[PDB]
């Protein structure tokens, strides 16, 4: 059996660009459990991937994401 959930850090990180049209969503990764900060990413198949916060693709994905949000407010 699992340990609670398949989930805890992202050590595999995606090599390959996730597009955008593609791109459903991102979940990043910065608690006080993992040993290094990572992002995740979600396409329009119900699947998520690993990415990390010093790529070209992360970082313009999750400006893109981060940018999808609205002007006012936080």
């Amino acid at each position: 059996g699992p340990a609670s959930v398949p989930t805890t850090c992202c050590f595999n990180l995606a090599n390959r660009k996730i597009p955008l049209q593609r791109l459903e969503s991102y979940r990043r990764i910065t608690s006080g459990k993992c040993p290094q900060k990572a992002v995740i990413f979600k396409t329009k198949l119900a699947k998520d991937i690993c990415a990390d916060p010093k790529k070209k693709w992360v970082q313009d994905s999750m400006k893109y994401l981060d940018q999808k949000s609205p002007t006012p407010k936080p």
